[PDB]
DNA sequence: ATTTCGAAAAATGGGAT
DNA sequence: CTAGATCCCATTTTTCGAAAT
DNA sequence: ATTTCGAAAAATGGGAT
DNA sequence: CTAGATCCCATTTTTCGAAAT
């Protein structure tokens, strides 16, 4: 599109190799991202490494923006990179000045953090109101939605592990697994190794 | 500030008494808010009517915002008074003019949007890694800090009713009850009815 | 404002499963 | 194996309109 | 370089507490 | 109660880098 190319104009584009960590929650935040190719997951962890997957963000969503409005902020969890990334990368101070000349970036961003907050909200009511079930059928659903998830003449596919699941929904992998075989028994997806087909 | 002033100047002001609702879940999102005095409870409802209470908003706060980025949204939750309210309100076709005119009460909508996906992740958090009593505790504390508790010789003084208390860590009042009296049992705070003290 | 008084409505629990 | 969700009114507690200060 | 292939690694299946 | 968490291990998928084309 017109505006969102400008942009990049003064990010410094850089690559991630999957597995690789381009945010580190506690670090001093001074830099936006904006993804270019490929996927990233957002997640945190308790005191003992535990952790759960907050989201995935994909080509062309920001990452990195909430320490943009007030100062001495802190990253708010970890951003590992789900598979090669190719990420552009501008400072804060200077973000602000792109704002200026065009706030219609400011839009774009503000749009992405809506959607965000819709979702993570989303995420709190399943937490509070729906039992493992719920959540992974829930999740299944919405995984199905993802960019990398393919089609299937029955509905829809994707690949992930009952660990991932487990990760996303807050169960353990047990659990995903039970479940997981139980949706089977109902021809409401597929399930054989790293490959669920969610029916639709 | 100035910026303030101007963009009240351009809402239509309206009252709303204590437990009146502000904004029904589900309904069509064409209008943003801005509480100028009071506070309202951002929450939730399940299919069985149950309800959890994802955020206390206040003074300076902007309500509704979640439908401004895209056409065709509902609202996300519920608002209710908590204190009778004195709110401004704007529709979005109004204030995307106003924007463009000053996207600066974007850059301040934004700010407050960023610290609530802070808040609501961080909740996420909480709700997959702590235990009902680690909730609570949590709860007690930064109720304990906000604007309307109560100082006290011994601390600081809040009232809520445990089944309020169960509806922000989510869990059945019941629970709560029995929390309460054990965070009693170690001289962490004293209850009596709707009236707790928060030891310092 | 808010202190008082009598409902009327809400909020609690207790411990068994 | 085990945090807790549930069950459920008889009993509190608190809320509220009306009147008084 | 890109594809093939055969161990290691990682991910599971369920019953039991 | 009663969903889930945890254990335990021997088995299935997957992943990946040395080899081969
Ligand atoms: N709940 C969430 N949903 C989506 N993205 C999030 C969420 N929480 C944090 N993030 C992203 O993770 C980033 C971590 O560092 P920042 O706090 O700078 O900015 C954060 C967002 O980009
Ligand atoms: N997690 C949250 N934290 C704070 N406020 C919220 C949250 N979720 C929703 N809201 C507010 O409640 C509003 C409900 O309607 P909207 O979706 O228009 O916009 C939403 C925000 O104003």
């Amino acid at each position: 599109d017109p505006t969102l190319e400008w942009f990049l104009s003064h990010c410094h584009i850089h690559k991630y190799p999957s597995k690789s960590t381009l945010i580190h929650q506690g670090e001093k935040a001074e830099t936006l991202y904006y993804i270019v190719k490929g996927s990233v997951a957002v997640l945190i962890k308790d005191e003992e490494g535990k952790e759960m997957i907050l989201s995935y963000l994909n080509q062309g969503d920001f990452i990195g923006e909430l320490g943009l409005f007030e100062e001495g902020q802190e990253r708010s969890a970890w951003v590992r990179a789900k598979t090669a990334c190719e990420v552009a990368e501008i400072s804060y101070k200077k973000f602000r000045q792109l704002i200026q000349v065009n706030p219609d970036i400011l839009m774009r961003l503000s749009a992405q953090m809506a959607r965000r907050l819709q979702v993570t909200s989303e995420k709190v009511g399943n937490l509070a109101f729906l039992d493992v079930t719920g959540r992974i059928a829930q999740t299944l659903l919405n995984l199905a939605k993802q960019p990398d998830a393919m089609t299937h003449p029955d509905g829809m596919q994707i690949k992930i592990t009952r660990q991932e699941i487990g990760q996303i929904v807050g169960c353990s992998r047990e659990t995903v697994g039970r479940i997981l075989k139980m949706l089977e028994d109902q021809n409401l997806i597929s399930a054989h190794g790293k490959t669920i087909v969610v029916y639709g």
